[PDB]
């Protein structure tokens, strides 16, 4: 699995992401926490993101991969 | 495993937060969670609505308030 | 363990309901009777919604379940 | 459980009822319900299209089909 | 049970038989079926594409099919 | 049994690819990794992307799996 190691990254990094949803729309936070299920994202408030929504999560930078 | 939906849910609606839930097509609905399952959120309003959870992009609080407090009880 | 006994109220008091679906058309009808993946909505004819394809049900008049 | 599905369609198959598929796409397909599986619906028009019942959103049939 | 779509497919991939495939937010992919597992088709013309199952709402045959 | 081979070439042999997502969006660039849930696809980042949300993978050149020899 790659979830986890790519999405503890962006959060133990404090990485922006954008995720782009299976509607098409963009959301911009960072990656407070997840688990199997969900991305909790935050910035003015914390949301709860479905990760069957969830079409592609695109961080702001590069970052060094596992 | 699935450990942050439900303490996540459970909260808004212990304290009556008020929502948006956004559709997986880009329809928001607003109210009150009033219960959860695995499958299903229950939504107040003009009346109390099933919301599917796999129609369900993400779920807002109109304030913020979990995952972040150092004690569980 | 919330889903059942709400289609079960409806059905069994003849509540109108509007249930949408994911593709936006709202239906609109009664509920016949339901299974683990459908939906069987009365209205001129019966029709047969997949539960996979509904965003919402919503009563036409509120549900209480015990 | 999973009870209605199969009785419901295998009328349409066996009475030939004229149906509207819609799918999760909005597009309505129409036709006559040719064969199904666990996860397909055989839809007979000109030619005989496999839809994927993760694809539709409802069934409806032309004429009330009441079941028990 | 899963017992009709590989027979439609595996004669539409045994005989060349064009196909229109629409996707399940209704774009329409056009081409022969190369081959198919449990969860894609490889759908050849121009190049090969692999196209999940999940993704596809219908295969229309460009002319019928005795099945 | 054809997936895993198929993204395989594309990510060994580094061929540039086009992804399409259910909501229409075409990505661009190479797979640098997958699992059985996503795809890693890399080119001014490296992007998670979920298969669940994948139409279809349309590389920019012909890709032929081998045929099993009896």
């Amino acid at each position: 699995m790659l979830q986890d190691p790519f999405l503890n990254i962006l959060r133990k990094e404090h990485v922006p992401v954008s995720i782009y949803l299976v509607n098409g729309i963009k959301l911009q936070g960072q990656v407070e926490s997840f688990d199997q299920y969900v991305v909790l994202l935050k910035n003015t408030v914390t949301q709860m993101v479905y990760k069957h929504a969830i079409s592609t999560v695109v961080p702001a930078r590069p970052v060094n991969l596992p």
